[PDB]
């Protein structure tokens, strides 16, 4: 079997992507943000704290004739962002763009933090990282890709994400017409938990390619590219009047400016980032100051590919046995 499924820019600036998702029976659709960088499938539910749902779509397991209880099972869980949620956990049936698994747990939420509330367009999460981070006690879950690998034709998924356009996840089949030239695969440590691989390099506009070893991880779920402070302040040195600014919080830059392009390693093959891509826009509505789409990983402990990188490539999610990433250039 296989899924593909559209994915959507949830605002002007790609800050997160929006996947339509069935659960249950009749099927209720919510739109959940595909996290490679994170294992748990949670969502607003009927469940959650009246005054933390604010225009988001929930999910009604007393509607569904195939949800159950997971009989005291709880979860709970905090993002890098400084966000969390928790809740209960139900099974059932959940299908991705045609592709069907039976008693996914389903992690209702009973608290959602405001960050959360206060973005309408996310009905939750859909964890795509390996099962070994789910949160959910005291029996760890599985995720979807996980549960649905078994059926599907080739155990991968694909994240083809848009710049300021809609994009695919695939599910168990690589599209070969969605790329261009070949697929360059790299290995991946899963001892994270993570899509965790080693970029080969970086390249600053017109630049030189610079060779050296980039640990970090394929993480969908997060909006920006945070890599080593000596190759985001060789980044922005190239930008004039681009500043790291404390108070913002990173890097910002003149809203006149022109960006450059960024360039990482894959192996031997380069994944070039436009200049636009890196544009966050203003830094408060009005102003001239513009946030800046490479930021620093120094306090993070890992660097992180979020969507800033990963929507310049066609990316492979391969499960198979030996889990690898691949990256294609589109
Ligand atoms: C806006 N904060 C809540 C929110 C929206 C999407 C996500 O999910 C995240 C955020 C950061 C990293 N990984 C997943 O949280």
């Amino acid at each position: 079997s296989t899924g593909s499924a559209t994915t959507t820019p949830i605002d002007s600036l790609d800050d997160a992507y929006i996947t339509p998702v069935q659960i249950g029976t009749p099927a209720q659709t919510l739109n959940l943000d595909f996290d490679t960088g994170s294992s748990d499938l949670w969502v607003f539910s009927s469940e959650t704290t009246a005054s933390e749902v604010d225009g988001q779509t929930i999910y009604t397991p007393s509607k569904s004739t195939t949800a159950k209880l997971l009989s005291g099972a709880t979860w709970s869980i905090s993002y890098g962002d400084g966000s969390s949620s928790s809740g209960d956990v139900y099974t059932d049936t959940v299908s991705v763009g045609g592709l069907t698994v039976t008693g996914q747990a389903v992690e209702s939420a009973k608290k959602v933090s405001s960050s959360f509330t206060e973005d309408s367009t996310i009905d939750g999460l859909l964890g795509l990282a390996f099962s070994t981070l789910n949160t959910v006690s005291p029996t760890q879950q599985k995720t979807f890709f996980d549960n649905a690998k078994a059926s599907l034709d080739s155990p991968v998924f694909t994240a083809d994400l848009g710049y300021h356009a809609p994009g695919t996840y695939n599910f168990g089949f690589i599209d070969t017409t969605a790329y261009t030239g070949s697929i360059t695969y790299t290995a991946v440590s899963t001892k994270q938990g993570f899509w965790e691989w080693t970029s080969t390099g970086y390249a600053v506009g017109s630049g030189t390619f610079k060779s050296t070893s980039i640990d970090g991880i394929a993480d969908t779920g997060t909006t920006l590219l945070y890599l080593p402070a000596t190759v985001v302040s060789a980044y922005w040195a190239q930008v004039s009047g681009a500043k790291s600014s404390s108070s913002v919080g990173g890097y910002v830059f003149p809203c006149s400016a022109t960006l450059p392009s960024f360039t990482f390693g894959v192996g031997s093959a380069r994944i070039v980032i436009p200049g636009d891509y890196i544009d966050f826009g203003p830094i408060s509505t009005g102003s001239s100051s513009c946030f800046g789409g490479i930021q620093s990983s120094a306090g993070i402990g890992i660097n992180i590919f979020g969507d800033v990188a990963l929507k310049a490539a066609f990316v492979v999610f391969n499960g198979a046995t030996t889990p690898t990433l691949g990256f294609a250039s589109k």
